[PDB]
């Protein structure tokens, strides 16, 4: 009964932010990615440093738009590893020449963003952690496990996961309602088809997530990294997004965002195209459309969004050219038709 006398942070908001505030963990995730920590130490890395990787990589992207392999190519890879140094031990640094590539290097760099802004952030009478907590800005509430809101959170959670997505299963170890300050007044309210939906990230992101909320990509960023445009991203299949926490048998334990997505009309598509946010032409999203699907008979709705509960089903979609998405992906391009609701803390059990 000590917090009817002194007010703590409730004990599961604390073992969250040591969590995410973790910066042993981000090098350790980063050396993962092959980031030469010790030549450039994560504390010493800036804004500036990040946005000039993100240059080098356009100009990789250009280069393989091109065709071109020697001299120009060269010359560009060694730039963008010069810029962001990596750890290739005693094998020759490989070239960046596919898209899936060019996208592994912009993944490394939003990560090294998010980072850059944790270290900062978690630099009194205050204990660190309620430190952290309030430099957040976003208010984390646990839930009841007997709540109706974990109920159905958990349903969402194992009926969306995906038939193709079978090396895991995933557990719900805890929830949080989450308020960021100023999205309930920016949000896009008036438009339709507001749905709840998946965003999966690695753990170095979530301080940057949550401070900062979901961001469009670097202006910088070469766009082909971006199936559908520099947007945010949102899955309705939990096991989509999950994959993108990058969790594994070592670091089974993940976090994993519910949004209210206004999606109003969505510029409906079959395949790949980076400039897709230009021909939204006066709708307000770009669904890029998948084979199997929630069906609308099985949803339910929590506070006025619509949460599409599994098992998918066939959509009766087929693309007559080549690849089909196995899954659905949404795509926004202002933040303001995003409004974060829910973290859920998950064990991955490999
Ligand atoms: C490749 C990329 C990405 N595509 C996604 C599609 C559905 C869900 C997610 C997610 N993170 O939950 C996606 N993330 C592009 C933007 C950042 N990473």
């Amino acid at each position: 009964t000590e917090n009817l006398y002194f007010q703590s942070m409730d004990l599961r908001v604390q073992e969250l932010i040591k969590l995410i505030c973790n910066v042993q963990a981000m090098e350790e995730m980063m050396m993962e990615m092959k980031y030469n920590t010790k030549k450039a130490p994560l504390g010493k890395l800036t804004v500036a440093q990040i946005k000039a990787g993100y240059q080098s990589l356009k100009k990789i992207e250009d280069c393989i738009r091109a065709g071109q392999h020697g001299r120009a190519l060269m010359e560009a890879c060694n730039e963008f590893y010069t810029r962001i140094p990596h750890d290739f031990g005693l094998r020759t640094p490989p070239l960046i020449r596919t898209q899936k590539e060019l996208s592994e290097k912009i993944q490394l760099l939003e990560a090294l963003g998010d980072i850059e802004i944790a270290i900062k952030l978690v630099k009194s009478p205050e204990h660190p952690l309620d430190q952290h907590y309030r430099n957040l800005h976003c208010a984390l509430r646990p839930l009841d496990h007997e709540s109706y809101e974990f109920k159905v959170i958990s349903q969402y959670l194992q009926s969306t996961h995906a038939p193709t997505h079978s090396d895991y299963t995933m557990t719900l170890l805890d929830l949080f309602e989450v308020e960021k300050d100023g999205e309930k007044e920016a949000f896009r309210e008036d438009l339709h088809n507001r749905m709840l939906l998946w965003h999966g990230s690695r753990m170095s992101n979530w301080v940057g997530i949550l401070s900062h909320g979901l961001r469009i990509a670097h202006p910088e960023a070469p766009i082909t990294g971006y199936m559908f445009g520099k947007g945010i991203y949102f899955a309705d299949m939990s096991s989509k997004s999950a994959n993108y926490c990058f969790a594994s048998r070592l670091k089974n334990t993940g976090l994993l965002l519910l949004s209210e997505v206004a999606l109003g009309q969505c510029n409906e598509l079959l395949e790949a195209n980076p400039k897709a946010e230009g021909l939204l032409q006066g709708k307000h999203s770009t669904k890029g459309l998948g084979k199997m699907a929630p069906s609308s008979a099985h949803f339910v709705t929590l506070n006025g969004s619509t949460v599409p509960l599994g098992p998918a089903s066939d959509t009766g979609i087929l693309n007559p050219d080549g690849y089909t998405l196995n899954y659905n992906e949404y795509i926004v391009y202002n933040p303001n038709q995003v409004r974060m609701r829910y973290l859920l803390k998950v064990q991955f059990n490999f």
